């Protein structure tokens, strides 16, 4: 550590240039750099109200690009990588890999129709076996155990049953 520094200097500029550009709706979450073999990877973390996607990332970066090759003084060597991604939450149920891995968490899922006479319910996923998720659901002051298939998740997000 020391006074002068390019890496740290980059963060200051990258931040000071991220605000006066996008100006929402895409809100900036954070930005950092990593070491991949022999290339400095840049990761601009951005958050959205409710949506985003792989298409937004490509457009987001293109916007930062113009103000990416002008963060002087700081002429990087050459071997430097850049990537844009969103945080979302921490470990969504985008794929069964997350569901099978979770096991022991409070999840909320909203279906287009309903799994048990309800569209959106809150329940803890106790385990994953046989392409099925055993979880205790909560609805209208009713806590019971129910089995959920694997191909009807529309609004599945991570959750934590109470704090204490």
């Amino acid at each position: 550590g020391s006074g002068v520094d390019a890496i740290a200097t980059i963060v200051e500029l990258v931040r000071e240039v991220v605000e006066p550009v996008i100006e929402a709706p895409f809100e900036l979450v954070d930005i950092e750099y990593g070491k991949i073999g022999s290339d400095m990877i840049l990761s601009i973390f951005v958050d959205k109200p409710e949506g985003i996607t792989l298409n937004d990332t490509a457009d987001l970066t293109e916007m930062i690009s113009p103000v990416l090759d002008t963060i002087k003084p700081d002429p990087f060597p050459e071997q430097y990588f850049l990537e844009i991604t969103s945080p979302g939450l921490e470990r969504p149920l985008k794929t069964k890999d997350a569901v099978a891995g979770a096991v022991g968490k409070y999840i909320h899922v909203g279906l287009y129709q309903a799994i048990d006479k309800q569209k959106v319910f809150e329940g803890t996923l106790l385990a994953f076996e046989e392409d099925e998720l055993t979880m205790e659901y909560m609805d209208k002051t009713r806590k019971k155990t129910v089995q959920i298939p694997y191909s009807l998740v529309s609004k599945a997000r991570l959750a934590v049953k109470l704090l204490e």
